[PDB]
C-alpha cells in the first residue's frame, strides 16, 4: 500500500507538507521541531513527520530538478496533501539588490522545465497561492526577518553551455528576483490538483558572478535558521485549519 | 505633448489608474465618484480624472482585446502609473460554481495573446501584484460582497471556428476560473515596467453554453454597481500611498 | 436580436463593408458620401450605412488590434458580408521609398497576431482577394493617385520593450512594405469564411525612426481624402455585383 | 564557370523562367515552342531555352520537393531571373468542385516545408505576384480554358503515416484548393529576392480518395496541353517587358 | 577543491564512470566489485570508486530526472570523464515483446526533457557511442544474457494527467522500445562534451498497464545481477584503454 | 502495377537497396558491379539491379532534398526493402579535421527537414542501424580506406540568406561532423518502417568557406571509387542475410 517513490502510505500524508531539495536539510529541520518521527528514506526522498507548536505535518525532500521533484509532488498531491511549502535555496538575479544569505518569498515562477508543459499548455501561469504567500510574509515580519518578494526563474539548466544563449539575463531584465529549479513545477502541479503552494528560498550566490566566486553552497547558518523558523511557523499556522 | 492614443499629457497621469474595456463603462463609473474631470476621448480610449474618498485617480478605457489594450497600458506604465486595476467582464469556465453576475478577483492569467510573447518569453508568468489582490479582496469583504478568486484565461479568440480545437476546456480542467481578453497582457506589461496590477471581473455568461442562451452582455445591474464600488474602494486605498 | 458587439441586426449588413480602425474615421468617410444613416455606436464599433454612386454599403470601425477587430470581422462574415475592405493607417518599413502620407494597397500580410493562429495553423497565408486588390489599384489609377503595393506586417506589438528583439527589421529586409495591426487577421478570417478582403493604408510615420520624430497620427489630410475616395470608389464598384 | 546544380551560366539565364518538377515535362513543353535550344541536364535539373511568339525564356525542371526545388530557385533568382512561373501538378482538396485534369492558378500557398522557415519567420506569407497571377488568368481566358483560383497547400509529406495526423483536411476546411510540394517555396524565395512568381497547376488525383483510385500519374492529355499553352502564353507576355 | 554536487575532487574522477539513478544501487554494485572505496554522499549523489577485474572506475548515482542528472553528468564530463554508462531501470513500450525483468541496451533516445533543449536545438539527435553500445552487447552475449536493443523515450513526465495526451503511445507506434527519464540527457551532454556514453536498462513494468498492476519497484534480483555484471564487465573493458 | 515514382514493381524490390542523390551516380556504381539490369528512370529516380559478389541488390537515386527522397524511401520501405544504405556527398563542418575527399560514416543525424516532423515528433532521434554502421566500418577497414565517424546535419537549406542565422555553426560547436540533405529523413523513415539504415558520405567542400572557393562537386575520383567499393561491399554482406 506504499507510494512508489516516497515509500510511505496515504494514511501518513498530512494536510500540510514542507518540501526541500536536500535530504540532509530534512535532518536539520526535524531537530528544530518539538519532536519528529522518521518515516522513510528511498532514493533522494526522505520523509519525516514534524511536530511543531501543537501541529503535525510532513517534511519531505524532493531532490534536485523538476522531473524528480514532480514525482514527489504528484505522490503528495494525489494522496491527501492540501498545502505544500517549498523551502529551498536559490541564486540571485538582482546582484545589486539581493545578496548571498538573503531570503525571498516568491508568488510566481518562470516555467523553464518540461514536466509542467507535459501537464498543461505553456501559456498557463506558475503561480503560488496568496494565502500561503501571505502567511509566509506574516511569519517573517513576526520573526523580524527581512525578506524579498518576487518571481523565481525555475530552470532545468544549472550549468549553461556556450551554444544557445541562457535566458537568465532576459528574465533578470524582466524583473525576476531569483533562480532555482523546482518551484514552477510545484506551483503548476498544485494548481492542477487543487493544492495550495508556496515558496521560500535562501540565496546561495549569483549565477552571473560564479566566475568571480560569488557562490557557496554552505548556506549562511543564521539565515538558514531564519528561513526554517519562517517555514515551520507558516506550516503550523496553515495546519491548524485542517486539524 | 499628448500620449499618442490616450491624448492626455504625462502630467495628467495619476499613480493609480482604473482601466475598463468599454468606454461607456467609464461614464458609469465617473458618476459614482465624488466628482470628476473629463480629460479626453480618442479612438476607444476615454480618460477621466476621478475624485473619490479624498483621492484622485484616472479611469481609462482600453478597448476590446490584448493588442489594443497593450497600447493603453504601455502609455500609462511608461508615463508614471504605479498601480493599474482592471475592472472588466468575463465568461465563466466553472458553470457549476460561477454564474452570470458573479464577481471574480484574479491573481494570475493564461497568456493566450501575442503581445506578451513579443515582450517576454512564454514561460514567464502573467501574475498580478498580491498586495493589489489583497486590497481588492479586503474591499469586497468590507462591503459584504461575495467574490470568487482564481486564474483568468486571457484569450485573443472570442468566436471559435471548427478547425483548431479551442483550449478553453483544457483550462477549465486545469482549474482556471474565468475567461476574458486583456488581463494577462496588463499583468505581463506591469511586471516588466514595475507597475502593480490586478483584476476584478463580472461574469456575463458561460462560453461553453452560449448555444443555450447563457449570455447577456447587459451586465447584471446591482452586481456591476458592487464591482465598481469594490474597484473604486481599492483604488482610493492604494492611491493614499502615493498621494 | 442584435450582433453582440456591433449592435446592428443581421438584416443591416450589406454585401460590401468598409472597415477602419478609428471610429472618428467613420465620421470623416460618411461625410463624403452622397448620404448616410447612423446605425449604432457600441464600444469602439461605429456602424454607418453609406450611400455612394448609387450603391449601399456599411462603414464600420473595428478598433485598435487583432483580437478586437476579429470580433468585428466575425460578426460581419457570419452575418452576410461578402467583401470587406480595410482603410487604415500603417507605418513605413521602407523609409527611403515609402514616406509619411503615402498610400499602400496590400495583397498579403505577416501573421504576427494570435487570433489567426487560434483559427488556423501558422503555415497558412494571410492573403487578400486579388480582384479586390485589382479594384483598389484601378480606382487609384482613375483618380491619378500614386500608390505603393506590397506586403504588410500585421503586428500585435506597437511599443516594443528591450528584451526580445522585434522582428520588424527582419521583415523589412524580407521586403515587407508597411506595418499595421489588423490586416492579416481580416485576411485569414475572410479566407476561412469565404469573404473577399483587401486593404489600403496611409503611412503615418516610420517605426524605425520614431526617435527621429518620423511620426504624426494627424494623417496628411489630402492623402486621407484620396484614400477615402479610392476606398469608396472600390466599395461601390464591388457592391454592384451583389445589388 | 557554371551554376552549381543547373550547370548553365549566369548569361544563359533569361528574365522569365518557366519551371516544372518533372524533367520529362521540359521535353513536352519545348516541342510546343517555335524552337528551342537544349542547355544542360544535371541531376534532376534540365534546362532548355524556349523561343515562343518572338520571345525567349528558359524552361527548367526543379525536381520533387521543397529542399531540392529551392536550390534551383535560388540559382535562378540570384543570377538574373525576374519572373518565375511554376507549371506543376497537384492533388485536389475540393473533390466536389475541382476534378482530375482541372487547372488551378494559385495566388498563395501554405508553407508546410522547412526551407522557407530557414529563410524567414513562419508568420510571413507565401504569396505570388499579382501581375503574374493576372497574366495567367488572362491567357486562360483568351484560350477559353476554364480554370480555378485558390490557395495551394505546399506539403513536404506526400505519403502520410498513422502517428501524426495530416493537416490536409484542416486546410481543405480552411478553403485551400489544391496540394503540391514546391509552390510556397518558390513564392517565399521570390518575395525575398524581388522576383515575381506564380503557379499554374493540373490536378492528378485527390489525396482523400487515393484508396478509391482517384489518382493517375499520367496527366489528362488535352488539359496538360491546355496548361502548357497558358504557361507558354503567360511567359511570352511577361518576357516582352524585359526584352 | 570539490565538485559542487558530487563533493569529490577532479583528481578522483576516473576515465570511465558507471552511473545509476538510485543511491541504493551504488551499494549493490560496489558489493559485487573486487573491492571499493566510499568517496562521498551528498544530496542524491553517492560516489564510490570501483575495483573490478584489475581496473578502476567510479560508480556515481545521478538521482531521478533530467535536470538533476544533468548536474551530475556535467560535473563528470567537465572534470575528466571520457566514458559514461548509465545502468538504470525502465518501463516497456512493447509489452508483447519486452516484459518485466528484460534487459535493453539502447543506442539512442527521444529527447522529452528540457535541459538538452537548453544546450542544443531539438533537431539534434540523442545518440550513444557505438563502441560503448557494441561493448555492452558483446559483454551480454559472453555472459549469456539475452538482451533487447532499441530506442528509449527519456521523459520528464512519470505520472501523466488527463489534459494533454501523453506521447508514449505515439512513440510505441514509432518503434521506441522502452521509457525512462535520463538517457537522452546523458547522450546529448556526452556528444556536446566529447564523452562516449551508453545505456543498459532493466524493465520494471509497463506504463500502459499500470492499472492492470503491471509494475514492481523491486527489480527482479537475478536480472539486476545480470545487468550489473554486463555493465561492470563493459566498464572494465573500456577502462583498459585509458589506464 | 508500378510504384508511383520509382515506376518499378514490388517484386523488383530487393531486401537491400543502395540509395544515392544523383541519378548520374547510379551509372557510375552499376559499371563497378559484376553486372546489372536497368529497371526504370522516372523524374530523378533511376533504378538499377546490381549483381555483386554473388548478391543481388537495387541501386536507386533519390534526388536532392528531404521531401523528394522521402518519396523514394517510403516506396522502398513499404514494398519490401529491409536495409537501405545512402551513399552521398556532404560538406565538412570540421574543416581543420575533415577535408574535401574524405569519407565519413554516420550513425545519427540532425533533423533539419520538415517531412520527418510530419511523421513523428521532433524529440525522436534520427539514428542509423548500428549493424549497418558496423558493416560499413568493417568494409572500410578491410579495404584499408581511412574514414571518419560522426553525426551529420541533414538540412533543407543549401543556400542561406542573411535574415535568419544558419544553425550550422551551432551544430559544428555541438560536434556534428558533416552536412548533407537527406540522411536524417532516411533514418527516421527506416526506424518507423522497421528498415535498417546507414550512411556513408564523401566531402565536397566546406560551407563555412565557400566564399574562399573551398568547393568542387566534381567528387575526388579515387575517393569516390573508394566510397562506392565500401558501399557495394556492405550491401553484398548485408544481402547474404536475406538472399
Ligand atoms: N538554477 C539554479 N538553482 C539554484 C539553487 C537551488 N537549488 C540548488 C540545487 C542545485 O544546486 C537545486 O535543487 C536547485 C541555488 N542556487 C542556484 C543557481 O545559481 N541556479
Ligand atoms: N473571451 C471572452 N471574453 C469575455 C468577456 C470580457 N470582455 C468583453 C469584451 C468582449 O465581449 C472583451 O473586452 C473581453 C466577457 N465574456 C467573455 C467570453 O465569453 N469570452
Ligand atoms: N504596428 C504599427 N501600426 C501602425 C499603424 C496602424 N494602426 C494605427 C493604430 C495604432 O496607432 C492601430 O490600429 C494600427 C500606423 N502606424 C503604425 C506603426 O508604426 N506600427
Ligand atoms: N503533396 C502532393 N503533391 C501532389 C502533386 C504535385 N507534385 C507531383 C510530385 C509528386 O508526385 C511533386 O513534385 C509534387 C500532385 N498530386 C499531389 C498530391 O496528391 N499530394
Ligand atoms: N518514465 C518512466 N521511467 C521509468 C523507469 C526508470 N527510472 C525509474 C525512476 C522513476 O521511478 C526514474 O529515475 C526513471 C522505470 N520505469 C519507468 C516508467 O514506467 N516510466
Ligand atoms: N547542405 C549541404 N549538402 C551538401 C552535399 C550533399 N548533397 C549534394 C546535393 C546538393 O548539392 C544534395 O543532395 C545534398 C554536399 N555538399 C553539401 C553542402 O555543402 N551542404
Ligand atoms: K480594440
Ligand atoms: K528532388
Ligand atoms: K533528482
Amino acid at each position: 500500500n506504499l507510494l512508489r517513490h516516497l515509500k510511505i502510505s496515504k494514511e501518513q500524508i498530512t494536510p500540510v507538507v514542507l518540501v526541500v531539495g536536500d535530504p540532509g536539510r530534512v535532518d536539520k529541520i526535524k531537530v528544530v521541531c518539538d519532536s519528529y518521527v522518521d518515516l522513510a528514506y528511498n532514493r533522494e526522498y526522505k520523509s519525516v513527520e514534524c511536530h511543531y507548536k501543537g501541529q503535525k505535518f510532513l517534511c519531505v525532500s524532493h531532490g534536485v530538478g523538476s522531473a524528480g521533484c514532480a514525482v514527489c509532488f504528484e505522490e503528495l498531491c494525489q494522496n491527501g496533501a492540501k498545502v505544500i511549502i517549498r523551502a529551498g535555496s536559490c541564486g540571485s538575479l538582482q546582484p545589486d539588490l539581493i545578496k548571498r544569505g538573503d531570503i525571498c518569498i516568491c508568488n510566481a515562477a518562470v516555467r523553464e522545465d518540461r514536466v509542467s508543459h507535459l501537464l498543461i499548455h505553456g501559456d498557463f501561469p506558475a503561480v503560488g497561492d496568496f494565502d500561503v504567500y501571505d502567511t509566509l510574509n506574516k511569519c517573517a515580519q513576526e520573526l523580524n526577518v527581512p525578506v524579498f518578494n518576487g518571481i523565481s526563474v525555475s530552470s532545468d539548466m544549472y550549468y549553461p553551455n556556450k551554444i544557445i544563449p541562457s535566458r537568465l539575463e532576459d528574465y533578470s531584465k524582466a524583473n525576476a528576483a531569483v533562480v532555482e529549479m523546482e518551484l514552477a513545477t510545484l506551483m503548476v502541479i498544485g494548481t492542477l490538483r487543487k493544492v495550495k503552494t508556496g515558496g521560500i528560498l535562501i540565496v546561495d550566490g549569483c549565477p552571473f558572478k560564479w566566475d568571480e566566486g560569488d557562490f557557496d553552497n554552505n548556506l549562511v547558518p543564521h539565515q538558514l535558521e531564519n528561513m526554517i523558523k519562517i517555514a515551520l511557523g507558516a506550516c503550523a499556522k496553515l495546519a491548524t485549519k485542517y486539524a
